[PDB]
């Protein structure tokens, strides 16, 4: 059987792969979505289950107010000395000359167990990584961010020893590698292989110039010599390749003595009226995770099939293990916790915003701030993970003023979303309203406003996504449906469309309630269906 | 003696004036600056002292991450039933279709006492105000914010009863007033005068179309009849008038039976190459507070001297009461509390960012995030309150890497500031570097870097503000000052220059340290001089 790429579909960037015995884990970045970090598990590298989200407490991760695509950037997950180590960031500034953000370490005995509270590491640049040197010494790597006007912002790869006993970085940091002319050198990961240190980095930025670079040295602090056919992974030169933005990689040696390379990639939708060489495409599924196979020659690794990456990769010599599903196709909210594929923006799910117990078999959302707020939104959502799917909910909501609205949302960031919501109009009563926010340009295009009769206990809401286009429809009895004939562009919910310094997540679909009057009016959602078609 | 306007200079907007006996107070907005709300006190309406900053605890005001010019918008201060009542807002969203923000009520027996924990009122629009009806009932007014595409966002003035005993609004809200064609109707305040309800509002927005309008009704919920010579306050038609943006007013009747109108105003700097009618000016001192006298005719008040406002205003018949200064020209940081004119961005001053006791007679700042961060900045600052002044400090700072810098800062918001900082360069060692951030465009224009010798214990830093321009200078000895040949424009630190949805504060000058490496390297400031030199 082959590995079929991407192995993590939808928003799952910056994969950090590691091994514990015959178990394999990958951590991916989550930015402003809470809880933070997703860890997937596999026994064959083909099939991956969502196993854990470590950062569940505000003591670990406090992101209220964080900018769009701030928060948890690339993480580093490792296993050594009988425990898992997770290095993560909380980025507070994502535009301008600075990139204010802080790097932390937590540990756990199992990925789905309780994680420690964080140790502060440094703030000097993102993509922090923990390297377990064969000696037993530990080192933290990260990129150095240089704000100064006259310097490239990616000032190279810093190395500094981490003292387990002092719970701090010690000594002085050293810049061990400045990168290649591709620049934007980041994502440092160190490997010790046959008594040689290999430094893997990403270069080119995470758009279409993305690459994975590798260098090697007999000493941990260099100097490092670059791979003769560098970069080892990129699709920069190949605009028509189905995998784009190929970079930010990590390496695993399997227990079967085989070598594999996890990396992020985008799968763009193109415009037929543009050249793909000039307009490389739009990715509503964000940056996904793919796995390539490596082969070695003369002490350098090479990506099997060429540096562009393959859609179908030769799987390692392991028994196939498919996993039980981890979400309900129709979630009826029978569980005491929200299913693990649901996340909230920035803050934990508490009765500040909602409850799964107050009205049994419903998700109740207490109306809070609008979809444009970086603070407290009663919004529970899950990733688009296919170009073709339907999502559906049913909402009991009886608003009494125009500042109350609840329903079904497709969302990229606070400036980019659409929403089909039950709201209230003083002259007409309950109405069903379409709202559109495109880089903070707001529109409500329905001239024909849809009146909802008083006797309808639930309004059924649906979105049908068909690659480049998606459309809403609604029903008052879940039998006769009415299409909202406003075709919406999926590419408007993509990394490549939205403005600003942070463009790092992906499209989500979810259930939402706002009450900007102050009443905290609740909306009860009977179910949430997500069905890929 | 007359009232000389502005009575509160520099950033002091949205004045809410009230009387307690023969004491007069004004609350002004503070936006992202902490602690929140400033209350001033006067015995004669001529002289005002900074008396209190009520919102001191994160339990009352938690602004970490707030956008620039979010946070504490216009407040409402009132005195009734033996206590002070303060209505304030925490605005989370300042651009786009929404204006997410929440309104709260706190109380105190004295304005500089301990204020209560907040009661939640509503979230339906900013400028909340508490009216004490002669029936003994209480009402909250606020503007209603309408996000809907096809409606003007200022949908009128809401009114709803507040229950003291239940600690919540009760009944249902009513829209009691929709405004005039000036629109952007906000700042509602109710007054009950000669058995008539008078509703005062601001219209036209807080730029150069700002106005105060007033309307009256025999019933609290209207309909209200508009003043026949409305608006009663505005400089919209008079671009050359020295007071501009005149609006967001509040009324007080003195214990001497006289009537006054406090209002915000801007004092713009103009460009000689533009028409003042097209480019109405730039205000680095932000929105300031002025007071006018009112006179009545046929049940309507009129501003004495015309709708535009006067610089010198007839004072009430009260004994003059001057106050002595509430800051030292040269603050040597001998006190263990920061002087009341210093504020921090968004968060309280704690060991997270500094200490005035760790190194006695110095302000120590532990290097945290850059000047562009909306979270944790080790930055202690005070308002520009004069067009002409000098500010000066002396810093002990020994950075070891380029991500550590500390010094003297002039600042409007996270995207707009300049900084003269001791930093480290791997090729030169300690250097003194000038950084400039203009609507997030960043430059360091000194071609030749200024090297600091190792043996210098303190670097002396000065800014000389000269109305439309300001310049930095420095000294290693405190006796010989070296020029920094970069002219900077004061108008770039103004409400009228900066981009974005919130433009509501004013220029500050302060002491700052950043360490974006993680070491929290300390900088020690020996003193802070702020010396105004107007006249």
């Amino acid at each position: 059987m082959k590995i079929t790429n991407p192995v993590l579909k939808g928003f799952n960037p910056d994969p950090s792969i590691c091994r514990a015995g015959e178990d394999y884990y990958m951590a991916v970045s989550t930015f402003e979505w809470f809880p933070g970090v997703q860890i997937y598990h596999s026994k064959d590298l083909i099939h991956w289950r969502l196993a854990a989200r470590p950062l569940q407490k505000t003591s670990q991760l406090d992101m209220k107010g964080n900018p769009d695509s701030g928060g948890v950037w690339a993480p580093c997950l490792s296993y050594a000395d009988g425990q898992f180590w997770l290095i993560y960031s909380d980025i507070k500034v994502v535009d301008g000359p600075f990139k204010d953000g802080h790097n932390y370490l937590v540990t756990a005995d199992a990925v789905d167990g309780e994680w420690s509270d964080p140790v502060r590491l440094n703030s000097s640049g993102f993509d922090p990584s923990l390297f377990h040197d064969p000696s037993g010494k530990k080192y933290v790597l990260n990129m150095l961010w240089d704000h100064r006007e006259k310097h490239h912002s990616f000032a190279g790869i810093a190395l500094q020893e981490y003292s387990v006993s002092e719970k701090k970085l010690v000594g002085e940091r050293k810049v061990i590698f400045k990168g290649t002319p591709i620049k934007l050198t980041e994502a440092p990961h160190l490997y010790y292989i046959n008594d040689v240190y290999y430094l893997l980095t990403a270069e080119g930025g995470t758009r279409y110039e993305h690459a994975a670079t590798i260098a090697r040295s007999s000493r941990i602090d260099g100097p490092y010599e670059v791979h003769p056919d560098n970069p080892i992974l990129t699709a920069f030169h190949a605009p028509s390749h189905p995998l784009q933005k190929c970079g930010h990689a990590s390496i695993v040696q399997t227990h079967t003595n085989e070598w594999y390379l996890a990396h992020l990639t985008g799968r763009p939708i193109h415009s037929s009226k543009e050249s793909i060489f000039q307009q490389r495409g739009w990715c509503p599924l964000g940056r996904e995770t793919a796995i390539q196979k490596l082969e070695w020659k003369d002490g350098w690794p090479y990506v099997v099939g060429g540096k562009e990456g393959l859609l179908e990769v030769e799987a390692p010599a392991m028994s196939v293990k498919e996993f039980s599903p981890t979400y309900h196709i129709v979630d009826e909210f029978k569980d005491s916790s929200l299913n693990r594929h649901f996340q909230t923006l920035r803050i934990p799910f508490t009765d500040q915003i909602g409850s799964v117990t107050e009205n049994p078999h419903h998700l109740r959302l207490y109306g809070q701030e609008s979809l444009t707020s970086k603070f407290t939104q009663a919004f529970v959502a899950r990733r688009w993970q296919s170009f073709y799917f339907e999502a559906e909910t049913a909402v009991s909501f009886f608003p009494k003023n125009f500042q109350q609205a609840a329903g079904l949302v497709n969302y990229y960031n606070t400036e980019n979303w659409t929403a089909l919501q039950v709201t209230y109009d003083d002259a007409l009563g309950r109405i069903l309203e379409l709202s559109v926010c495109e880089n903070l340009a707001f529109s409500q295009p329905l001239i024909k406003k849809i009146i909802i009769p008083d006797e309808i206990p639930y309004v059924y809401l649906k979105v049908t996504v068909q690659r480049e286009t998606y459309t809403y429809s609604y029903s008052f009895d879940q039998q006769e449906w009415e299409k909202i004939d406003v075709p919406l562009e999926s590419t408007h919910l993509s990394d490549d469309f939205i403005r600003g310094g942070g463009f790092f997540t992906g499209a989500f679909v979810g259930m939402q309630c706002q009450d900007t009057s102050g009443e905290r009016l609740p909306a009860d959602f009977k179910y949430f269906r997500y069905e890929e078609t």
